[PDB]
DNA sequence: AAACATTCGTTCACGTGAGTTCCAGTACAAGTCTGGTC
């Protein structure tokens, strides 16, 4: 971002989907439930940017979490 | 001759080692879900 102001804009990386454990993803899924919206192909968000990838439901930066990935 | 102390074989309680059953931790293997491209 401009100096001294948050990030506006994101740029998709790739899918993860092993590595939680199925306590760890009720507890994330729980987490993050209320914030999921539909995604539509015709008015996609303007903070997530993507690819031919997309996905079947995204969240606002804003109320996400940071993972970890090898 | 009578009273008191000592000794002996017995008795009970409590502690420790070996055998047996049951369960938790560990290992390994297979199954299931996922990711990426061409």
């Amino acid at each position: 971002p401009p100096p001294g102001e948050k990030p506006s804009v994101f740029h998709t990386l790739s899918r993860v989907g092993s590595g939680c454990t199925m306590k760890e993803l009720y507890d994330l899924g729980l987490k993050l439930a209320k914030y999921w919206k539909p995604f539509h192909r015709k008015a996609p968000p303007s903070s997530i940017l993507c690819g031919t990838e997309k996905p079947e439901v995204y969240i606002e930066p804003c109320n996400s979490v940071i993972v970890q990935i090898k």
